[PDB]
């Protein structure tokens, strides 16, 4: 089957829980990776958690926080959804330190990043065998969304960028078929950052929402055709997305640039001229998490919104997050499902260890009932390596 | 396939031991879950144990006993029958704090209840996929089966709860179809309590057998068809089913109050006007485990009875128990299997340890040669984590 | 597919080895079962290493000895062949002390036999499930083969003991389809003692070769047909294979006296006159390991033989060993392809440590060149729960 | 599926990083097998991890390396490419101190040789079944490729050595097809040396390049076509490819004498005059690890090259090196690919540890940007075994 990717998203009035996986608690004993950016990617089958790691176990010595992030040993695996990241669970993909992965229906796509940073290379596989790599362009970190890209009628998209990540940089949306790179556009965005972009595809279209690294605590977004025609901007509502960020306040369809420097990986939903907003609940550290639908926050500038549903409490840990979709052909419905994954961050540098690492927490958009609460990770730390 | 269900249960003269885990004793030095209620749940073609977990492995300082039972760290899992619960071979369902599945033939459906005592949640899935959502109705502790729903001719059914475990609350059943709910009724059930119902199919029909809290130490029913047309009743064998309970002796129609208040999770047979009740050996602590066969004990109060064969002996830790059958589709017989499983709560409150964990044994019902014996826990706690 | 097992054996000149799973050198450190009696079935599709586990793992302090080898953990499981068997790639089959399997074409058949010393129960399962019991009919330690049971064209067979270990008692063959016992035969076998039979099929037909405990040192055998009439005798040869023995010398078609008490699981594979015959190389202890073609062996009194091909050296322990085929369907041969499995024991008694478990190597007949040497065990005892 | 091998080599213009399993870095705490040779060989569905083990695991006392090279533990084994070779993810293959193995579209043949040095015995399995033996015909250390074999046109190709390591040896192209020997031819190669072959199919033919332990710096070849039809000869580039070497300087179609005793296991890869070489990057030790491509080094005796590719640095350790191809039945292609592995030894001489083992990476040939870099093991020795 190929995922045609026609319907639009599925109307919603809320987040549902769907998957929790323990990682860290169940590391304390049992052996299981330290891990980033556990995104989720479904096909027309299963859904799977895609992760980086250092190829080191919680609570061993290997866990030692000083390497580099982009290092020779990091790799892209994946695990069932909901189960702890360990070498007997898991699949490994990729070597990376700067990866994305989708399904279009016949198979998985991955791409995984790795090399020096004035030379970095992109590893394009479909089923596992090598089909494509993409070179830096600039010289300057090659990197892509850490999340999962969207596929369409047969293609896949995603975005990636070379170049500063505290100024002006270079961005390209990708086609790719069967993982051959069929089309690239450099983006025309002066005064625009994008960085580790959230993608989902929406009636035979992509929209993606990022990260402004540069000068901006909105978030900017692409969206574009099956023919990689684009059109860029940034979050206009006042309840603002990055963190670091201001409080609420005024917004703009430009880069807010006040705590803009920063910031982190997010997402949004876009229901016409309005935003389903995943954000922080602090302002200045990776604290909480909480959903925010605003009916006019597309669009309009104000800070005013409608519903906010409680994913994680202010007083504990979240992290990166993305966006996933579960197809017509996945779910047997009409229609696009919304979902997201929240990386819960442990260790370093806001606790005392000389590790770091997430577990994970997703959820799915549904329009039935739903409530608020905390779910967060749940470790007691420090460890005994500690 | 569609399981029809419109068999009736097999005649059967005891009961043949289907399998035991060793979890606990296997977890003393393997990466195990700490668990409860490991119910056992059938398709066409496999059995599973499903379980909660609070997400920690045994011998592990995050198994510590001072977590509440309704977390948020709290998952439903599942794993081969007979297999130690471990995050190396479990699959992941649903997070939970209370939970029940069931398989239509076609698919496997899990509810899995998480979120606020005041407003939770029961998340639906059929196949993985987020069906359906049902919210709390009385904003106090809405709770389910902890064993498996029963399947009839395409729809699942199940008991829910929401009210007060010390007095009069309010229960529901659902009809279930593909994971979305077509039909719910209240009962009109003043002065009875049920919980933790197990229920079973029989001749196009399901039977509950659940758990009075409130103020009995017999077993209140609930039956009803396809419409959810429904009968109530409390099993009036003076062989009284729950735990704690008086003595044996003259029964009741309704709940037995001497003892009444408290509980534990169990199931029963019905064969026309006899039973075949499973409860422990103690009436005061779970210990101990026999089968009763009381060939007019649905129906009258006297306690005399004629066959028991002993399960767990009554110096030895037992728990909760429920029902699961084994369906035609399955089987090859012409008739519905009825089968039990019971689960072996070693460590807290009666003895010397941080943690609380089950492990399990089951049985199915035949009609051939059988034997009584005692298959205990086995573990020799404290474990070193204590 | 059912497996006609109408084909002879085939001719072959040596054993070439099979595997070797290195499981108490792994356990030193992984998650691996103590287990004894790892015997080899096959399929159509594929070889499985069966076993019977206490439900502890190596190097805990549950894998202490003191427990009864009838005890109510004890558990028959699989696991791939030549893999070391841990509760992380093991499945369940069976709650068992005692206990056989094998394969028909179409499903497993295992049978597993637990409850107490004076009644017994043997579980029959055809694919997992339950399909007949067998009590004991003496009330004296029901046991069987601890190998492979033997198929032909859709029925499978194997023999049950009940009754005295050091004195007379009673055998059965059962014949069994799809799990159900469809009849029975009852030895008359006056002065005969079976017990652990190594059976396998041989031009339509079953060969039995057994343990005499009670006053033999050489094997005696039983081969039936479908319809279970049947013949008995002792393996005459000189070259006695039973462990304790006598030294080589005058053999006998009855049992011999001398050290005929206790004894130890083997097998034998009758090539009309001639025997191949697995022993142990020392005649006082579990030691060594070797296999013998006597070609006048199965009628003939002599001593003399033709051919020795070493397997374990006799400065290493050995254990039980036991018979199994690869059937035409597996195979792609024309003929029956003799096998056998050694356990090689390490611990109690011999060994200086709290436990006792077996490794397991195992060998296939072949018509090509071959090597004798040896593959002991190899691990370094004692270990730290020593 | 019969992978028809006609196709030529992929034309490439440099390597692409396909796997890294950091098994060293993750058993350290992990249950990782202490491994040597960790060689890839493909199906036309998957591609596998082959594998070495005396059956130990990393940490623990068993991985103490005063057992000999061949002993009777070591066991060929093999897992997913990219995971850490365990015993709960490692299919167990065959009993072997020196093994191949290849697919040949439709199934696996393995070939492991064990036994005494002066009588083993190579066993031959098709689908894990054994088909054929071959005898050790010199007595003097039978042994092959420690690497994948070729399979064209529903035969399988490998290379057999037997004699001494540090004189004239005697050298066998063996013919496989379903696992049964159907062709041999000894070499006429007087005064080459022929170990540890590395071969490939290209153009209906195979192509192999070795080891000369015996008086050579640079690697001898033979290629064959499917009647073992033969031609030999050594790289005549001065970039000489084996370990230990002299500097580049000038080369000899002959055996190389200078620093020629001894070596490592390597590849190289022919485009018509030219050559892909793989060495480490130090003479004297195995240290570092580049491709190399010489348009003219097949016949040219100069030193002069055109590129090189970094792949493991010089300060990092590095091993042995084998090539693999992914066919076009896999791949989609219409050519044959060329990739190879490396193997990253850590331990014995050169460390301070009681033990010595390999993680791996490998690389597939690209005929798109490439980036150098290094890839290196990445374990903190010693480990607490130590
Ligand atoms: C078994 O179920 C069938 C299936 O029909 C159901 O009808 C829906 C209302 C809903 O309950 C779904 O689960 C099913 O699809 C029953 O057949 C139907 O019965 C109704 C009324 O009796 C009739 O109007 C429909 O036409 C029937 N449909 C079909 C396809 O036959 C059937 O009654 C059930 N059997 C028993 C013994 O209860
Ligand atoms: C590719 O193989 C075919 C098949 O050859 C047979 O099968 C092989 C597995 C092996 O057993 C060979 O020895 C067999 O001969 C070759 O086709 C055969 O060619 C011969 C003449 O050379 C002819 O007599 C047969 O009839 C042919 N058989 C079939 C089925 O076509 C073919 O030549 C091989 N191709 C190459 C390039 O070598
Ligand atoms: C082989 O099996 C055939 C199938 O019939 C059998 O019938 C009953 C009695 C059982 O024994 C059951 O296992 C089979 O389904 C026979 O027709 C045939 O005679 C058998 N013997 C042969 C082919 O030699
Ligand atoms: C998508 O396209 C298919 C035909 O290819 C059509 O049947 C379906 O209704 C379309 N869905 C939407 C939402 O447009
Ligand atoms: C962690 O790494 C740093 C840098 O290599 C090292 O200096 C430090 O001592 C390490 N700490 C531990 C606990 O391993
Ligand atoms: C989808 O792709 C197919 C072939 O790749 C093409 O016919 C068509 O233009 C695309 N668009 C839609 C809406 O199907
Ligand atoms: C259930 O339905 C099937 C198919 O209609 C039938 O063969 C079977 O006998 C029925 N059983 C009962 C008890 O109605
Ligand atoms: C268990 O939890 C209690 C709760 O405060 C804590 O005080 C105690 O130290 C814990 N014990 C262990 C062994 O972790
Ligand atoms: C067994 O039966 C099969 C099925 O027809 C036949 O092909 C084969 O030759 C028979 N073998 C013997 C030894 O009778
Ligand atoms: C083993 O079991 C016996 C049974 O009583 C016990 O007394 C002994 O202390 C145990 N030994 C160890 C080392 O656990
Ligand atoms: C290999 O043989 C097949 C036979 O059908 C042919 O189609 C294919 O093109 C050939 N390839 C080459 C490279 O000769
Ligand atoms: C390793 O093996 C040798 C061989 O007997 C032994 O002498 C030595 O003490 C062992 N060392 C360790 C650390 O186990
Ligand atoms: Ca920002
Ligand atoms: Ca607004
Ligand atoms: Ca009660
Ligand atoms: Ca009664
Ligand atoms: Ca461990
Ligand atoms: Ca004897
Ligand atoms: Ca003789
Ligand atoms: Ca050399
Ligand atoms: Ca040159």
């Amino acid at each position: 089957v190929i995922l045609t990717g026609n319907s639009s998203l599925c109307p919603i009035s809320g987040w549902a829980i769907y998957s929790k996986d323990n990682g860290i608690r169940i590391g304390s004993k049992g052996d299981v990776f330290v891990i980033r950016e556990p995104f989720i990617s479904c096909s027309h089958l299963e859904c799977r958690t895609f992760f980086l790691t250092q190829g080191a176990l919680l609570n061993d010595k290997h866990s030692n926080g000083t390497v580099k992030d982009r290092s020779p040993y990091r790799t892209l695996m994946s695990c069932p959804v909901g189960e702890a990241p360990s070498p007997y669970n898991s699949r490994f993909e990729s070597v990376a330190w700067s990866a994305s992965a989708c399904h279009d229906g016949m198979g998985w796509l991955t791409i995984g990043i790795s090399g020096p940073d004035n030379g970095a290379v992109a590893v394009l596989k479909y089923n596992g065998i090598i089909t494509d790599t993409i070179k830096s362009w600039r010289n300057n970190i090659l990197r892509t969304q850490e999340s999962e890209c969207a596929c369409v009628n047969g293609s896949c998209f995603t975005i990636m960028t070379d170049g500063p990540s505290n100024g002006q940089a270079s961005y390209k949306i990708l086609k790719i078929e069967k993982g051959k790179v069929t089309k690239s556009i450099e983006l025309n965005a002066p005064n625009y950052h994008y960085e580790e972009c959230s993608c989902y595809p929406d009636t035979g279209k992509v929209m993606c929402v990022c990260r402004d690294n540069w000068h901006g605590s909105n978030r900017p977004w692409v969206s574009f055709d099956q023919n990689l025609d684009y059109q860029i901007g940034y979050i206009c509502s006042g309840v603002f997305g990055d963190n670091p960020r201001p409080n609420d306040g005024t917004g703009s369809c430009g880069p807010v640039s006040s705590n803009g420097a920063n910031g982190i990986k997010g997402f949004s939903f876009r229901y016409d001229n309005g935003v389903w907003i995943g954000r922080t609940k602090s302002t200045s550290s990776r604290s909480g998490f909480e959903m925010i639908w605003d009916p006019n926050g597309w669009t309009e500038t104000d800070s005013s919104f409608s519903v906010r549903q409680d994913i994680v409490a202010i007083t504990d840990w979240s992290g990166y997050s993305g966006s996933f979709v579960q197809h017509p052909e996945l779910t047997g419905l009409d229609c696009m499902r919304p979902c997201f994954w929240v990386e819960l961050i442990r260790g370093q540098p806001k606790e005392n260890t000389i590790w770091t690492s997430g577990s994970s927490i997703s959820f799915c958009g549904v329009n039935s009932d739903t409530v608020g609460w905390s779910w967060p990770d749940g470790a007691e730390l420090p460890f005994s390596i500690d």
